[PDB]
């Protein structure tokens, strides 16, 4: 009766509340996806427990082992009933899980330390002074790996062979690396995360240039799950009511710091 | 064996080629959705015939008669197998037809004649000198009708009661009305159409302010159609390959005039 909602600690989607160590269950967490899960469960009429994905990954398939990890794996192997997270709708995932229509639109983007002389991916690719990387095990990395577009192929060739690694285990690690690198590291990550960090102290980063692609996050459910239809209608309803907009403003901009 | 693809004459999605009167079948037409249909049919492996929707409507349900019109109706009553058009994914449509993940992201937007002293929906709502309207029978009208947000309720109250009508039968009619009204008419329409017209002679219109919402166009198929899954994967593939981007540039910007 209580459905398991897998998610991921990623600001400002899911974050520990100030005094989380004193709290239990869903009360431990707050953020955009916490509010979204709440609103969805209200419309779908279900009780639910939030579960931070053990491996802290979004979801990729190991090419030799064929096993899916991350939140995707939790749905594929039946350990979670739904994923409410900034989980990018991609072809390879759509082949193994279902997704609602997007609750958020976004694109890959470039984060720089303010003052870094970079305005575009083309700028990054043609030089080697400033290092650059992506999150490991996610859709941004796969974008570069899979691209057949010259600029992105070049970037991927550089990143894949870079030493030390330019692939971070979390978004937060990549941001920290941008902040501490005195302008010699730039981070490729989704515009949503980039825009959020731009609004937080110490206000030393910025998104530059246009997004590299155009895509969406969806609420995910096991292939053929009978929760799928209701979750999809719920997302559409929440969008048309203006609630998704309200939540984005709430967690990104209303308390912006920059 | 030959599937019927319903669509709509809407620039630059589907347009008559220069010498269409001399041509037959699919060759009569060109545009973004013509190219998209082609690419999709290639991936799904089907032969197809484009069919301009007889009533020239997107799709709404008559509240008394309960009948769906437009492209939606063509799918609901089994007269078309697929819709490849700028057809907005909405809750009420999702209840009766299926949609692919979005092939284009967009939002409601304001078109003005250059120089019109309007920058936002708030600007429109608080005054009566400049008239404003939407397409009849589409998702933009429904947005206003359905909103519970003060500014939009006010706008809807004004539009619903305005005399003469501010509701146009086509996008093209609303644009023409903006162009001929010396700044005394503004048109509410999707950002995609607005951005296209901004790039066409006589370059006398512009999009102003932010979009009012955030949504998408999907390729549509009858509820439970066995074409649905392949069409959805096809759209995702075309997006991830950069083809959708390439087509948007092709039909909007590559030959921009302004
Ligand atoms: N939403 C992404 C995870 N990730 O977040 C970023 O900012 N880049 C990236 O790959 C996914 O679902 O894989
Ligand atoms: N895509 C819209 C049709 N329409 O185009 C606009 O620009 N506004 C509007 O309502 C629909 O599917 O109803
Ligand atoms: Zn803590
Ligand atoms: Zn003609």
């Amino acid at each position: 009766r209580t459905i398991v909602v897998t998610t991921i600690l990623e600001s400002p989607y899911v974050m520990y509340k100030k005094n989380h160590e004193q709290l239990e269950g869903n009360e431990r967490y707050e953020g955009y996806c916490v509010d979204l899960a709440y609103e969805i469960a209200k419309h779908v009429r279900i009780k639910y427990k939030l579960s931070i994905v053990g491996d802290g990954k979004y979801g990729a398939r190991d090419p030799e082992t064929k096993i899916w990890n991350g939140m995707v794996g939790e749905l594929v192997y039946g350990r979670a009933d739904i994923a409410v997270a900034p989980l990018t709708i991609t072809l390879v995932r759509e082949e193994v899980i279902d997704f609602s229509k997007p609750f958020m639109s976004l694109g890959i983007s470039i984060m720089i330390k303010k003052g870094t002389p970079i305005e575009s991916a083309e700028d990054l690719a043609k030089q080697t002074e400033i290092a650059y990387g992506t999150l490991a095990s996610g859709s941004t990395k796969e974008f570069f790996r899979r691209s057949k577009i010259a600029v992105y192929e070049k970037m991927w060739s550089y990143m894949k062979s870079a030493e030390p690694s330019v692939f971070t285990k979390t978004t937060a690690d990549g941001v920290a690396r941008v902040r501490k690198s005195k302008g010699k590291f730039a981070f490729l990550l989704e515009s949503t995360m980039n825009e959020y960090i731009e609004q937080r102290k110490p206000c030393d980063t910025m998104k530059v240039g246009g997004n590299l692609d155009s895509k969406g996050y969806g609420v995910a459910t096991p292939k053929g799950s009978a929760l799928g239809n209701a979750v999809n209608l719920a997302v559409l309803k929440l969008n048309e009511q203006g609630l998704l907009d309200k939540l984005k403003n709430k967690w990104w901009y209303d308390k912006g710091e920059c």
